């Protein structure tokens, strides 16, 4: 025994750690597609984190989500990496996705300086017809490609009015072979108080809405009753600025206790924030593993 010599693989241990605790603790199967996410995850040599969330619905964990983050700037390189995971689970949990929307974003003159966040993974749902993979992009200043994704989402021309506010788009290939193409409008605290942001999203939206803008410092929202995210600062504000039940707590309180990432993410409609409680939500946590 060297404890030099037992370093090496030594990060690659917590990553496992953190994806089986929370397959333990939310009772995640079918347990094979997670092995392959966890291979994935080994395979990465540098800076990430991994983005750990349940979707809640009434008193039912109705789904679990895994993505991982990529840190350094080698884009191709993990898009390569990623669609090698995406091989692995077609080939062995076998099924056959849909690549279209994907190659028809990227096309054969991609500009991958132009890319911010990549990030990869996987959600799992009971009715395994009904799991995805994703992959979840971040571009800045590629009006070209923001073009692109809005004309290939289904009514992308809502998305006209807030066309400066498009970073994020989103792919998911769904196990029994559907996919999708999805923009995602935000907007940076830095921005909260412009006359652009009031004018374009603020008016748009009732009080209620508004309201845990102030414990937020990323608030992502989509018209297509909207669907609202907020990215909250820290880890304790959740159930001061949020009505959620008791399944939603419990997830909560088992990751309230963890040393991860203060940031974490809410996801809800504007519907059921005029509730009088929260049925349907999506509770985001974050740990990272740096080298």
């Amino acid at each position: 025994m060297i404890v030099a010599e037992i370093q090496k693989n030594s990060l690659k241990e917590q990553r496992i750690k953190f994806i089986r605790n929370h397959q333990q603790a939310f009772d995640v199967e079918p347990i094979y597609p997670l092995r392959l996410f966890e291979d994935f995850v080994m395979s990465v040599e540098g800076d990430c984190s991994i983005e750990a969330s349940c979707k809640i619905e009434l008193d039912k964990l109705i789904a679990s989500r895994f993505m991982l983050f990529f840190k350094d700037q080698e884009w191709e390189k993990y898009l390569t990496q990623s669609l090698a995971f995406f091989r692995q689970v077609e080939n062995r949990v076998g099924v056959q996705l849909d690549y279209s929307l994907l190659q028809k974003f990227l096309g054969h003159n991609f500009d991958f300086s132009k890319l911010e966040v990549l990030s990869a993974g996987l959600d799992l749902r009971t009715n395994l017809a009904d799991s995805s993979l994703k992959i979840h992009i971040r571009i800045k200043d590629y009006p070209e490609k923001i073009n692109q994704a809005l004309s290939l989402t289904i009514d992308g021309d809502d998305l006209t009015a807030v066309r400066d506010f498009l970073s994020v788009v989103g792919f998911d290939f769904y196990f029994d072979g559907r996919s999708a193409i999805e923009i995602y409008p935000e907007v940076k605290k830095e921005d909260f108080f412009k006359p652009k942001t009031q004018e374009k999203v603020w008016q748009h939206l009732p009080k209620f809405v508004l309201e845990p803008l102030q414990v937020t410092n990323l608030f992502g929202f989509g018209f297509s009753n909207p669907v609202v995210y907020y990215r909250l600062k820290g880890r304790q504000d959740l159930t001061n600025y949020f009505k959620i039940n008791d399944t939603a707590q419990r997830v909560h309180s088992f990751y309230q206790h963890q040393d991860i990432l203060p940031n974490m993410w809410v996801g809800t409609t504007q519907k059921e924030l005029e509730k009088t409680r929260i049925e349907n939500i999506r509770l985001y946590y974050y740990k990272s593993f740096k080298m």
